[PDB]
């Protein structure tokens, strides 16, 4: 087996308050409460929508992805990314679509800095809608499974619809949800060859998933980045001083485009 799916099982045969105390074990964290409580208030302001507007700025702030022109955002459920994406300085325009319905995150329409820039589509499925050319491509897109070979293959849906939609030169941050899994790995290296870029793990990530992002602006082999975050996931399984690390949450403006209180 590959140390990742060793990782796997072992997190799987985890007692039930043990795995909690497990996935937020020497991670970060976002403060969340007062953006939260802004949110369910009715407040469209300065809040991002998700936690995951302080995870697409961990890449963005390192230049891993730089956002730029038109932005596809494939998979966008609240439009954590989208919004996010819609107050940077090089970004002419954001597509955000999403499933999103019943069981799934509805888009929630904010005014925070540069919303104009962002038209957000729900009831589409990404997976069965012909490629838009963009400049930005991102999908945060997966479902885990405490079965592996489903999350494999998952990654690999994923990996095959973000592929039809990248040009010679476009930006990307995408999530491969599982990446140790062999037939993932293959397809790395393929996709590697063919556009670039490479496999980068964001420390907000919850030690319960093996999430890493393949994004345009860094190198590494596969195999050698894969590994060391299988390792690092094993260690953190017998580790001391377990608090999260938090940062405060970003502030995304309001209003629009130039006139217009930035982020
Ligand atoms: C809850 N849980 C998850 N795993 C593992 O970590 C991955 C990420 O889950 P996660 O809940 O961190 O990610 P979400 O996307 O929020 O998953 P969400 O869909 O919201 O709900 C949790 C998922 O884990 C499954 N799950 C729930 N409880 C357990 C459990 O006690 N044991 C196992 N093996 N799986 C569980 C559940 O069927 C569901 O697919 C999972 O895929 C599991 O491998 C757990 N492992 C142990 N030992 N005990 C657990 O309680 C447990």
């Amino acid at each position: 087996e590959t140390l990742g799916e060793k990782w796997k099982s072992r997190l799987n045969a985890l007692g039930k308050s043990e795995f909690q105390i497990y996935k937020k074990s020497g991670i970060q964290e976002v403060d969340r409460t007062l953006a939260k409580e802004g949110i369910k208030r009715g407040e469209t302001d300065h809040h991002a929508v998700s936690r995951g507007s302080a995870k697409l700025r961990w890449f963005v702030e390192r230049n891993l992805v730089t956002p730029e022109g038109k932005v596809v955002d494939l998979g966008c459920g609240r439009g954590g990314w989208s919004y996010y994406c819609g107050g940077l300085k090089n970004v002419r325009e954001v597509k955000g679509l999403t499933k999103g319905g019943p069981g799934h995150e509805e888009p929630i329409p904010m005014s925070t800095y540069g919303w104009n820039l962002v038209r957000l589509q729900s009831g589409v499925d990404v997976f069965f809608i012909p490629p838009e050319r963009c400049d930005t491509l991102l999908c945060d897109i997966g479902e885990s499974s405490p079965n592996p070979t489903v999350e494999a293959g998952r990654t690999l849906r994923v990996l095959n619809l973000v592929e039809n939609w990248l040009s010679n030169n476009t930006q990307f941050c995408v999530k491969v949800l599982n990446p140790y899994m062999s037939s993932v790995i293959e397809k790395m290296e393929a996709l590697q060859r063919k556009h670039g870029g490479a496999l980068v793990r964001n420390p907000l990530s919850r030690n319960s998933t093996h999430e890493m992002y393949w994004v345009s602006n860094a190198s590494g082999n596969i195999v050698s980045s894969v590994n060391m975050i299988s390792r690092m996931l094993i260690n953190r399984f017998t580790m001391r001083h377990k608090k999260a690390t938090y940062e405060p949450d970003v502030d995304l403006g309001s209003g629009t485009r130039n006139i217009g209180i930035e982020s």
